[PDB]
């Protein structure tokens, strides 16, 4: 199991279990995610907001493919996707997926979940930055991905 | 490399580097720290504050030893002793350790670093949990240890 505490703006509590394979189920209720809408969803490559979330860097990777959307194959291990809130804000999360293992040569943990402003095209927008970010805009809220019980 | 944002009362930024060896080197500048003289300073076995610091569990022991001082054999690998805060709560910390990797089957990557209201007396007070903890009271502050470039 792996837990993250999210910081910044949007706030809560994610849960990352082996489920498993093979696949980790991610969940947990999020708040203050505006505006109303769907939002990215990544892991990102290093545990470290020291500097602000710019400081996780770019999308986990382990795979080097382009930015894509969690069904397609040509898609970072990192790409959750996108999440949902309603028009107060609130979100929840529940996710399967079985490219962010929580050991192994590419696990996650010690690296970084982060929340975006804007919805993630997931490789289709034909924007400059869409097969790398999806771009998916300002980071919200970044927690580091840490060992729990 | 790892690193540590603080998290709770005491503020900072703590840096984890393989210098090595063998050994890491950590630092970085603490605020925040009251009273000022020694606090206990220690890694934990999870890297969960969803709870608040209580989440992030005993000391680091994967050698399953009885708390100690740094200096100790018998000594817990997430035993770092005590940092120095001065009048103004202002403390540097400067550690060097070589139970505290940052891979290997025991490594502090996705644990937490905690730091504690009072100074750990080392496995020498004789009090109750002198030999579990050190009887170093509160955790004022913790931080998931997390990956960094
Ligand atoms: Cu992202
Ligand atoms: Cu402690
Ligand atoms: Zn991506
Ligand atoms: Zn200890």
């Amino acid at each position: 199991s792996a837990i993250c505490v999210l910081e910044g703006i949007v706030k809560g509590t994610i849960k990352f279990e082996d489920i498993g394979d093979g696949k980790t189920h991610v969940s947990g209720k999020i708040t203050g995610l505006q505006p109303p809408g769907k939002h990215g969803f990544h892991i990102h490559q290093f545990g470290d907001y020291s500097g602000g979330c710019m400081s996780t860097g770019p999308h986990f990777n382990p795979f080097n493919k382009e930015h894509g959307g969690p069904e397609d194959e040509n898609r970072h291990a990192g790409d959750l996707g996108n999440i949902v809130s309603d028009d107060y804000g609130n979100a929840d999360v529940n996710i399967e997926d079985s490219q962010i293992p929580l050991d192994g040569p590419n696990s996650i943990i010690g690296r970084a979940l982060v929340v975006h402003q804007n919805e993630d095209d997931l490789g289709l927008g034909g924007h400059k930055d869409s097969k790398t970010t999806g771009n998916a805009g300002a980071r919200l809220s970044c927690g580091v991905i840490g060992l729990a019980a």
